[PDB]
């Protein structure tokens, strides 16, 4: 019996990534889609099936919904995940889970008391390319790791470029460098006209001095890459956070007098993340690692926001 999924918010990202994944995944059935405008819900249900619902509370009342996907703007995550969980529904929440660590702890506490899965959806984590890269690094392809860089920048209740984009390179730094990353410094550029973070750069370090330089932004040409500098080489890759489902990653390595490129298989990370969430809900095995990684993520995001030098232009 597929888990029955309801969507709250007819988000662009839902239309483009999550909802086609739900639709194709045998283990999940889209049973309800809510919007602030019934017309918008109905356009989504005409596309992906389920019952179109006006307003979010009505969807949370349905007995034919086991789990809810929340692709709302970040600042609105906490209210709605809290309500979904109190309505007894497991929750897949688009990254970032929420806005700060104390809020994320309280959301996980509400979940825990009810035996429900709360999962922060970083679709990139479900692409096998990162493990294949980490296996190459562990095999010593570029020697010891010295430093890491990652960047996600795109051309121009919104979350700002830190919450909405910066979280990606920060989460990859956690994925590769481990659980002891500490803030060192950062800059956030804030546009006065709208009062909104439009870009930033942050420096983190592990306690051994392995650094991460993370760039993010929405006033930029498109970049989406990461890079490792090693004692005997370097490794980089593009399209690291949002490779198409059919796209073959290419790992680039350079060392003294010799470079190589490896083409990896294509994978649908969006399908795989929806499958991971469904399988956990179905089995009741809610990996502890997911929640602990999300809490450490939330801490580093707060430490960046708090510690950054903030610069307002013009
Ligand atoms: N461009 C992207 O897709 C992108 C990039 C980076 C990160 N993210 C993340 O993905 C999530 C969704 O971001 P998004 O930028 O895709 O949001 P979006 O297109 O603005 O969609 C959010 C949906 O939320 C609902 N909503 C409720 N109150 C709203 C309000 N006051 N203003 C606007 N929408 C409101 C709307 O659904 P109804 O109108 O149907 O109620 C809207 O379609 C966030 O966690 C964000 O960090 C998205
Ligand atoms: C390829 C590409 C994209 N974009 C723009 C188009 C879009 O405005 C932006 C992001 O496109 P994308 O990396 O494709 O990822 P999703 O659409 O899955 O978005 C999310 C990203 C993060 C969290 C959730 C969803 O970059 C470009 O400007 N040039 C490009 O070559
Ligand atoms: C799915 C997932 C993982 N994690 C956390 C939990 C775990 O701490 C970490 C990775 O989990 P995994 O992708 O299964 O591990 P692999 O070895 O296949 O991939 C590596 C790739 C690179 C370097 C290490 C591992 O992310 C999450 O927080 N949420 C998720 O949805
Ligand atoms: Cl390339
Ligand atoms: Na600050």
């Amino acid at each position: 019996n597929p888990i029955r999924v309801g969507v709250i918010g007819c988000a662009d990202i839902a239309w483009r990534r999550a909802l086609p994944a739900l639709e194709a995944e045998p283990l999940t059935e889209v049973t309800a889609i809510a919007s602030r405008r019934w017309d918008r819900a109905k356009r989504f249900t005409e596309r992906f099936g389920g019952e179109p619902v006006e307003g979010y509370p009505a969807l949370l009342e349905r007995d034919d919904v086991d789990a809810v996907y929340v692709p709302l703007p970040a600042v609105l995550h906490a209210e709605w995940i809290d309500r979904a969980l109190r309505a007894g529904k497991h929750v897949l929440a688009e990254a970032p889970l929420t806005t700060d660590r104390p809020q994320a702890e309280r959301l996980f506490a509400v979940a825990r008391e009810r035996g429900l899965l709360l999962m922060e959806n970083f679709m990139f984590l479900h692409h096998p390319q990162h493990r294949q890269v980490a296996d190459m690094l562990d095999e010593g392809v570029i020697g010891e790791i010295r430093s890491f860089a990652a960047s996600f920048t795109i051309p121009p209740v919104g979350g700002g470029a830190l919450l909405d984009i910066g979280v990606y390179p920060i989460r990859a730094a956690g994925l590769f460098l481990g659980a002891d990353l500490e803030f060192v410094g950062a800059v956030l550029r804030h546009e006065r006209d709208r009062d909104v973070v439009v870009g930033g750069n942050a420096l983190l370090t592990t306690r051994q001095g392995v650094t991460a330089q993370l760039t993010f932004g929405m006033e930029h040409a498109y970049t989406n890459n990461y890079e490792f500098r090693g004692s005997t080489g370097r490794l980089w890759m593009n399209r690291v956070f949002t490779p198409p489902a059919t796209y073959q990653p290419v790992v680039h390595i350079e060392r003294q007098d010799h470079a190589e490129q490896f083409v990896l298989p294509a994978h649908d990370q969006f399908a795989k993340s929806i499958r991971a969430f469904a399988q956990a809900v179905l089995s009741g095995e809610h990996p502890r690692e997911w929640s602990e990684d999300s809490l450490r993520q939330a801490s580093l995001v707060d430490a960046v926001r708090t510690g950054a030098r903030d610069i307002y232009f013009p």
